[PDB]
């Protein structure tokens, strides 16, 4: 069978970052021990700080960092040579100067595999792609069930959860088109 | 001062509700305990059932029951004579015969009053709506920061910080129709 199950949601830029104002990047980590990763943000000049990972809710952590200059940041979240899903994260600080679905980011074991029945979870952070429309599908042998927590920051968290296994595609759209790895295979096995 | 801040999200219609099915109305508690408030399902006869209060994800709670015919049945939650907010809501079994804003209820603190810095929460119900995109704005002396959830059950759970105190609007709209109490005026205290 062939069942689509599809969600957008519209938000406007996130508001613009001075030079010298407390930033955060978010991230959930599904699957993924937050006790022993490191955080890293470098400048427009190469320049690499050591960055503190804070819980900022239940499950919810972030990366507090304040930027030093204009210009286009690289925040690394790792373990030894291995980044966390969606890592190394850009970080724009003074106007946007580029935008759209090349921008955005994507994480986490829902695009990868899950179980029948059980949730399948995944981060998007379109900060980076400024304004515009974010667009999930789910698409395979079952109708998917969509929930999505959508912030301020720009990030939106997905748990989908299908009745049947097998081969599901899931489509991360911003404006229209898709972002670099989407859309994603995903394999769902039987209970 | 004048800002407005918006989201929009879409969403397919809630799927077919079945007779026989087990259906779910979800609230947040109106600052009483749910061994205090008491659910009824009414029947599309006007026979009315006591109905369980459970707690559900996210620290909400929920109204589970099993429709035994077809058509607009009535859940309400009440303590003593009083409705939650939202309250009495409508669950169509079979296929929707209406739909459009409406159709919305919504409900909560952030519709009535709050606090400059804090958040400001309310819930939208949007089964009854059908298919469609539902916008949310925040005008007022600041511009809003705007978080929400949006469910598979065509809920959506919305939390808005504003800077300054004062009086603000909140626009809930349907397919770009207000909802039946939209726009919502709001008074935020100081700190």
């Amino acid at each position: 069978n062939r069942q689509t199950e599809r969600i957008k949601r519209q938000r406007e830029a996130v508001p613009l970052t001075e030079v010298g104002s407390q930033c955060r990047l978010t991230f959930k980590l599904p699957g993924i021990s937050p006790f022993d990763l490191g955080a890293t943000v470098t400048s427009p000049g190469g320049v690499t700080e050591a960055a503190e990972i804070g819980e900022v809710e239940d499950g919810l952590y972030g990366v507090n960092f304040v930027p030093k200059e204009l210009g286009v940041h690289t925040v690394s979240v790792k373990y030894q040579e291995m980044h966390i899903p969606g890592s190394p994260f850009q970080f724009t600080v003074g106007p946007l100067k580029d935008g759209g679905a090349h921008r955005v980011h994507a994480g986490g074991p829902g695009l990868e595999r899950g179980e029948q029945g059980m949730p399948n979870e995944f981060n998007v952070w379109t900060r980076e792609a400024g304004a515009g429309s974010l667009a999930i599908s789910v698409e395979g042998p079952s109708k998917a069930e969509i929930d999505f927590k959508d912030r301020k920051d720009g990030s939106c968290y997905v748990s989908y959860v299908v009745a049947e296994p097998g081969e599901y595609r899931v489509g991360i759209k911003f404006n229209d088109k898709h972002i670099p790895d989407s859309p994603y295979k995903v394999y769902i096995t039987p209970s």
